[PDB]
């Protein structure tokens, strides 16, 4: 059965433990395991209280997100079908236990500093269950840096490694990621110039730009394998279609017409249509330390707005990958 919080977050764990992340499922850690960074997502299951402005999901019905995290993982260790980008799981965990005042601690100061839409989360019995999945550490996320990339090839860059992680997933599982913003998109520098990924037997390479990209984030997402189907089933929500304010939440909407409101089906669209929002992020809400105002940077902009307006004429991010100009 369940292990006490302290199994998974030990006294120093839980001491270096920085809020850095959340919604409404609930809440996101970083903190050090064996002189080692990661990220923990944490969730309440199985209890009666309203949480975040929902009830809490069983046991089963978070099993979804766990069964696509363990498959999204597996892919950087893939041949055929592989790709780094996505982010690894280390473990998963059922705890019970009330909220540790450690993570509170970490709660308050997030909510001092960035605010919070969620509930404190300090009304949990000694009783109450929880998921706790241990993720790599995958860097700061995309909204973050909308002031610190070096340029508009750092941008291409991005959309390359977005655009070949969500094909190489698409072709090894069928992969919808459903709720793919800006903060869901990791960066990470590294010294590598070129990364690599396989597409069903084909290896090819991506300039970096100095940076990894790590897709995170698997609420939402749809996948298969030999026809089981693994999804979240958004068909009765009301809510997730009836946002504004950004392009965010007519990509819900686009979604639900682009698939008839049945979320079990295979409509790889869907991540043409979560890139075309990215593309749009960078190319309005963004700024760049380098300006493009040289030849050849003024030619990668034209590029990316050239992507922009015919990107929604592809079917998946395979067709992306596969035949845009972009990538040639
Ligand atoms: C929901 N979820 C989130 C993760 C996950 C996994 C690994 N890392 N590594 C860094 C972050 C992170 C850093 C900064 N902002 C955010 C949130 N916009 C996340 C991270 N998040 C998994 N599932
Ligand atoms: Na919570
Ligand atoms: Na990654
Ligand atoms: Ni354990």
């Amino acid at each position: 059965g369940p292990v006490p919080f302290s199994h998974c977050l030990p006294t120093e764990k839980l001491q270096r433990c920085e809020k850095i992340g959340e919604g409404v499922f609930g809440e996101v850690f970083q903190t050090i395991a064996d002189h080692t960074p990661v990220a923990i997502k944490i969730i309440a299951i199985e209890g009666p209280d309203l949480v975040n402005g929902s009830h809490q999901k069983t046991f089963e019905e978070i099993l979804p997100e766990i069964i696509i995290s363990k498959e999204l993982s597996l892919l950087s260790g893939e041949v055929c079908n592989r790709t780094e980008g996505f982010i690894g799981l280390n473990s998963v965990h059922c705890v019970q236990g009330s909220y540790p005042p450690l993570l509170l601690k970490a709660w308050d100061h997030y909510n001092s500093t960035k605010g919070s839409a969620n509930d404190r989360p300090d009304f949990f019995k000694d009783d109450q269950l929880f998921i706790v999945l241990e993720f790599e550490f995958g860097g700061i996320d995309l909204e973050q840096m909308r002031t610190k990339l070096s340029s508009l090839a750092t941008a291409k860059s991005i959309l390359h490694q977005l655009t070949a992680s969500l094909a190489v997933a698409e072709a090894s599982l069928r992969f919808e990621h459903r709720d793919l913003h800006w903060g869901n998109v990791l960066l990470k520098k590294t010294s590598l110039k070129k990364l690599h990924y396989t597409l069903n037997g084909k290896s090819s390479t991506i300039p970096s730009c100095g940076l990894q990209v790590s897709i995170i984030d698997y609420t939402l997402s749809r996948l298969e394998r030999d026809g089981i189907v693994v999804f979240c089933d958004v068909s009765m929500d009301e809510d997730l279609f009836t946002g504004d304010g950004d392009y965010q939440f007519d990509i819900y909407r686009l979604m639900k017409k682009e698939n008839n409101n049945r979320w079990g089906e295979y409509h790889p669209y869907s991540n043409v249509l979560w890139l075309h929002y990215l593309t749009d992020k960078m190319l309005k809400q963004m700024t760049f330390k380098t300006k493009c105002n040289t030849p050849a940077m003024k030619q990668i902009k034209r590029k990316i707005q050239e992507f922009h307006r015919t990107m929604l004429n592809f079917s998946s991010a395979t067709d992306l990958l596969c035949q845009h100009s972009l990538f040639k």
